[PDB]
DNA sequence: CCTACTGCTAC
DNA sequence: CGCGGTAGCAGTAGG
């Protein structure tokens, strides 16, 4: 018997078959998994291997309604080509189509999360079938291929981070090498690939059979009632503990606590921000390759998000960094309070909260010119910059002259740990900064949102009420001018739209309504004199959803140390950043002088060098270059390597006379000698001022250029709306 | 009273 | 030119 309902399924010839215990079933992820599944098939025949495509993350069946459960055709399709059913505890794979079930999915973190997603869903659907040894199958693929180019050519494959992280750190400096990030499931040439199927007992492991603790680990893990569990649990994680590779057997307690655990602590990293600069590691790629571009001139988002994913290692669909870009640029009221990128384009309104945005092939994009003002281009060589790829990108934060985390907020779900931190007035932020500053007591802060005319109230601690506006404006007529910021128009409209009409279980409560929306809100409703009274008794903000609260007890972040941190005052938050902001404007400070003084003597000897051959002491001309770079050693010239650092000792550790050799021969020319010697004397001066400023003469300095532009930035905002 | 939903980066 | 599904957490409003 054959099935019909599914035409992306390649089913197994001998499928549901009196062999059918002997078949195998592979889960792809996507269809570039599939691709190589079908491509498999070209090896180990179509009579014992079938494959079919899982479509997206899949359904959590914890916490699910049967209704939920049913309505997901993806679930009910694995159902039908396993030709699996509840009923008792399964004994045996006789009573199916397939006898094993082999999962295939990228070898990414969510790869990981996929495995975990099936694995909880056959334990928590069908009793006893993970009970049944041997029969769930993993197909693993290489994570980094690195190529050995000069020294002995061998070609070495990771199966995860840590292996390669102990290779990188302790063998790699030995060769010349490249490595290739195999993300997809969907590039890998085939070259390489039918080997893969030649000798897959070693591409091949077997998850062990349920055993003790396994069940408990996968509740842990998938259990919709035990997030603050798993808080402890990737606080109990140890840096290191990785599965160990090529075994060939796997306990699922240890996939869980050492693969798929690697996935939520990666998950949580992207979802949550960090304290000092409020990014998402996403974010912060973005904005880096926009100062790596000249980004004074708009692009398309289209074309920024793929240049941005290339040089930032980027290893995610491109299309979740585009939405990203959008979402930093969108400047309709109750999103950024400060947008870092411009809207040049319909990048979505206020009405679905950015959901109308148009594709990102339409839309374009630049740095706001107040962007640099708050991540000063002083603080770029300060910063630890990641590591990834041979090949080095995105700091691991960046620090604002100000607290952007406080002034735009930040929303995310990842696992165990979640958060939402409102936005914030700068001003006000300034304030205390001048505060923490003057050994000031700060004053309390309380939500704020650019270019929202509504009110809010502090209930408790941490507790607001923010009330949008309602005004009668005739005998049965109010008018709504005002939301609860994050209130959407649509959302209002659909909710008046239901009292107009009424509703199969409510009755109609209002007469007419309309719409007369300019730069602002505008609901003009019409009551029966009957509604108005009902009304007065409900009160009129409460039965028009003209309140939102606002929580501050979930506002989590990591700390300057990468630890994520739970916050309980905003204050709190403001503090921590600043310590960490004056010791890195001293730290500035340093680096700069240091930077200066370089400079300085690259200059002096240069101008010595021209000085010296003008003079007719030194002579250049012929003289091969062996000879000529010991006269200007012995003359006391210093090397200077690509990063400007001098060498007086006698490679980019050495350095070279390229500063001095390599100039043009215009720079012998009296004129451009004159141009060299005023150069030299603005560096002095340079180093002279500087010195002449303490760590917070320099930051009041950049907090009072970016009052400035901010105060600019809200006209611009104030004007194109 | 439990449910369902919203938000957001990723699949 | 566009639509849809899923994870994960905290809290709020709906049936
Ligand atoms: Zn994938
Ligand atoms: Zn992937
Ligand atoms: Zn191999
Ligand atoms: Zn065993
Ligand atoms: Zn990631
Ligand atoms: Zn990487
Ligand atoms: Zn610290
Ligand atoms: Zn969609």
């Amino acid at each position: 018997s054959r099935i019909t309902n599914y035409p992306k399924l390649e089913d197994a010839n001998k499928a549901g078959t009196k062999e059918g215990y002997k078949c195998t079933l592979v889960l792809t992820e996507g269809d570039s998994a599939l691709s190589l599944a079908v491509a498999g098939l070209a090896v180990v025949g179509r009579d014992y291997y079938g494959c079919y495509p899982l479509r997206g993350k899949m359904l959590n069946v914890r916490e699910a309604s049967a209704d939920q459960i049913l309505k997901n055709a993806e679930i009910q399709a694995i159902k039908k080509i396993m030709g699996l059913q509840h009923r008792k505890k399964y004994e045996d794979t006789k009573s199916l189509r397939y006898g094993h079930l082999m999962i295939m999915t990228d070898q990414d973190h969510d790869g990981s999360h996929i495995k975990g997603l099936i694995i909880n869903f056959l334990e928590s659907s069908f009793p006893g079938l993970l009970d049944i040894q041997g029969f769930l199958l993993e197909f693993i693929t290489p994570i980094i291929k690195v190529s050995i180019t000069k020294p002995t050519k061998n070609t070495i494959a990771f199966y995860n981070m840590p292996d390669y992280e102990k290779w990188r750190e302790e063998e790699s400096h030995k060769f010349t090498w490249k490595q290739k990030y195999y993300k997809g499931l969907g590039t890998s040439l085939a070259q390489e690939v039918r080997e893969y199927f030649s000798n897959l007992d070693r591409h091949l492991k077997i998850f062990h059979s349920l055993q003790g603790n396994d069940k408990d680990y996968i509740d842990l893990a998938f259990s919709k009632k035990k997030a603050d569990d798993r808080k402890e649990w990737l606080r109990q994680y140890e840096p290191g503990t990785v599965l160990d590779p090529t075994l060939k057997e796997i306990p699922i307690s240890d996939f869980i606590n050492k693969e798929l655990i690697l996935f939520s602590l990666a998950d949580n990293i992207r979802s949550i921000p960090n304290v000092l600069d409020g990014f998402k590691p996403g974010q912060r790629k973005v904005l880096y390759g926009c100062f790596k571009k000249n980004l004074k001139s708009e692009l398309k988002v289209a074309q920024l998000a793929p240049y941005v994913s290339e040089c930032t290692a980027y290893h995610h669909g491109e299309q979740s960094l585009a939405q990203t870009i959008i979402g930093l640029a969108q400047n309709f009221v109750g999103s950024n309070n400060i947008y870092l990128l411009l809207p040049n384009g319909a990048f979505g309104t206020r009405a679905t909260g950015g959901k109308d945005a148009a594709a990102a092939r339409y839309i374009y994009t630049e740095l706001n010119k107040l962007t640099r003002k708050i991540f000063h281009p002083a603080d770029d060589p300060l910063y630890k910059y990641i590591q990834e790829d041979e090949k080095t990108v995105e700091p691991e934060w960046y620090l604002p002259i100000l607290p952007m985390i406080l002034v735009n907020g930040a929303e995310g779900i990842g696992t165990g740990w979640s958060t939402y931190i409102p936005p914030f007035n700068p001003l006000e932020i300034i304030k205390n900064i001048r505060h923490l500053m003057n050994d000031e007591e700060l004053e309390q802060m309380h939500p704020w949102f650019r270019g929202w005319t509504g009110t809010i109230e502090e209930i408790e601690p941490l507790r607001y009420r923010m009330y949008g506006r309602i005004e009668q404006i005739g005998d049965n007529v109010l008018e709504i001018t005002e939301l609860p910021a994050r209130t959407w128009t649509s959302t209002i409209k659909e909710y008046l739209l239901l009292g107009l009409s009424g509703n199969d279980k409510i009755k109609p409560w209002i007469k007419d309504m309309e719409e007369q929306h300019d730069d602002n809100i505008k609901f003009i409703i019409t009551l029966s004199p009957e509604e108005m009274a009902k009304t007065r008794k409900i009160g009129f903000y409460e039965r028009f959803k003209l309140i939102s609260p606002i929580s501050l007890m979930n506002m989590v972040a990591f700390d300057p140390h990468g630890k994520i941190k739970k916050y309980n005052s905003v204050n709190e938050i403001l503090s921590e950043f600043y310590y960490v902001r004056l010791e890195y404007y001293q730290k500035r400070k340093d680096h700069m002088s240091e930077r200066l003084q370089w400079e300085v003597e690259k200059y002096s000897f240069q101008v010595k060098f021209i000085k010296m051959i003008i003079e007719k002491e030194l002579t250049v001309t012929n003289k091969p270059r062996n000879a000529i770079i010991q006269e200007l050693e012995n003359l006391g010239f210093p090397r200077f390597n690509k990063e400007g650092k001098p060498y007086y000792g006698s490679e980019e550790l050495y350095g070279t006379y390229e500063y001095l050799l390599g100039m043009r021969i215009w720079s012998l020319t009296k004129e451009r000698y004159q141009k060299l010697l005023k150069q030299k004397q603005e560096k002095e001066t340079e180093l002279e001022n500087l010195l002449k400023l303490s760590a917070k003469d320099i930051w009041n300095t950049d907090l009072k250029a970016f009052e400035v532009g901010y105060q600019e930035f809200l006209q611009r905002d104030a004007e194109a709306r």
